[PDB]
Formats: structure tokens, sequence, C-alpha cells
């Protein structure tokens, strides 16, 4: 149905998902002059010590590394969050060229890619009930710039050949998401939504100030994936990002001075 092409991309999404023109849509541009530091924020807790990855897959839009969320094994607490959010999966958004690929921007500056770690409020039982509530999801966003290779990313990059096209999957165990984080946990936060259809407005966004560096070679592996299924016309999985949306009446809060 939907995608990132000319006839099924971000400018067509409102037709099937009218909430695309809603009040708390993501992504957004982050204006550092108006993104005020918020002294009420508590420190963010990233607890990935017992994360249990299950698999990696191509869903026709991106690749998703899935995790066992049946217990508190990889969770996010603190920050602006009320309670505990379990990591269910992570995936990236990237461009054709280094010059673009991120969803969020900082003072209009676009990064080569953006990692998203998706988490759901255990108040709700499972992902399914959680995605429909305003306080239902917590996505940790992390920008990627091009430079030194990211060692923790290599395990992912080395299995992408196995999931080239939509519908493919493969066993993917013992992957450690702590290996994808930058040094600082400095972040901006605002109430948003899923950047992909159904675009439900149920996500508390936490975007880290410090990008990670990944090598031109790792990102180049990303680019060889396809949006299409085996046997269909070969469509390179590139530019799977939605551009910035109006901030509207929202405020972006900084965890740092
Ligand atoms: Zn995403």
């Amino acid at each position: 149905h939907w995608g990132y092409g000319k006839h099924n991309g971000p400018e067509h999404w409102h037709k099937d998902f009218p909430i695309a023109k809603g009040e708390r849509q993501s992504p957004v541009d982050i204006d550092t002059h108006t993104a005020k530091y918020d002294p009420s924020l508590k420190p963010l807790s990233v607890s990935y010590d017992q994360a249990t990855s299950l698999r990696i897959l191509n869903n026709g839009h991106a690749f998703n590394v899935e995790f066992d969320d049946s217990q508190d094994k990889a969770v996010l607490k603190g920050g602006p969050l009320d309670g505990t959010y379990r990591l269910i999966q992570f995936h990236f958004h990237w461009g054709s060229l280094d010059g673009q690929g991120s969803e969020h921007t900082v003072d209009k500056k676009k990064y080569a890619a953006e990692l998203h770690l998706v988490h759901w409020n255990t108040k709700y039982g499972d992902f399914g009930k959680a995605v429909q509530q305003p306080d239902g999801l917590a996505v940790l966003g992390i920008f990627l710039k091009v430079g030194s290779a990211k060692p923790g990313l290599q395990k992912v990059v080395d299995v992408l050949d196995s999931i080239k096209t939509k519908g493919k999957s493969a066993d993917f165990t013992n992957f450690d998401p702590r290996g994808l984080l930058p040094e600082s946990l400095d972040y901006w936060t605002y109430p948003g939504s899923l950047p992909t259809p159904p675009l439900l407005e149920s996500v508390t966004w936490i975007v880290l100030k410090e990008p990670i560096s990944v090598s031109s070679e790792q990102v180049l592996k990303f680019r060889k994936l396809n949006f299409n299924g085996e046997g269909e016309p070969e469509e390179l999985m590139v530019d799977n990002w939605r551009p910035a949306q109006p901030l509207k009446n929202r405020q972006i809060k900084a965890s740092f001075k």
C-alpha cells in the first residue's frame, strides 16, 4: 500500500491515515534556540543488559531487529517517561546520499541516517494495546553520521545479504543494542507519533544530542536492500524517511543546559 515512492510516499499518506495532518506528528525539526532546557527532567535510564534479540527482517520499508519483550530485559525508564517501557524492536531510516536520511533535524541539519529503538509502556500488557495510547510508546532516536565504523553495528551489517527483499527473515540472536549508543545520553524530548503509517500519535520521542559514527561501508550495505519482494522489479531501499512536520503547539524540551 504505502511506501516512500512518488505515488505512495509521505504526501499521500493522509488519504488512508488522515491523522497524517494531526496535532502531534513526527518527525520534527529541532530548533536549539527554542528547545529550552527543562530542569524538571529526571535522568534517562537505558537498561539493555539482558536484551534478547530474536530476528532480523525486511518488511518492505526497512529492516527490523526484533526482541523478546515478554519480560523486563531491555527497558527505558526515567527522563520524561511515566514508568517502564520495553524494547520491542529497532530499525533505521537512511538516504541515497549522506546529505540526507534522518527524520529529525537539528537547526535544519540533516544526518546520513537515524536509528530508532522502539519501546512500549508495560502499563498496557503488550505492544498492541500500547500503540493506541498517547502514553503508549517511547522511541529512542539516534543520528548516524559517516566516519569511523561502528563496531556494534557490524553484526547487523554482515547479515543483510540474507534479507535483501521484502518478506525475508533470518535468525538473529545475542545482538547487543548497547553497542549502538553514543557516549552521552543528552536528549531532546517531545510528544509525537509513529513516523510511518498508521502514524498513531502515541510516542514520546527522546532524541539524543550525540550522533554515532558509522562507516561509509556500513551505510552502503543498507543501501543495497530492496523495498520490493523477490521477483518483483528491483527497487533500492533508500530514502525511507518522512520529512519534518509542523511543530504546531508543541514544545521540545532539552535535558541539557
Ligand atoms: Zn523509525
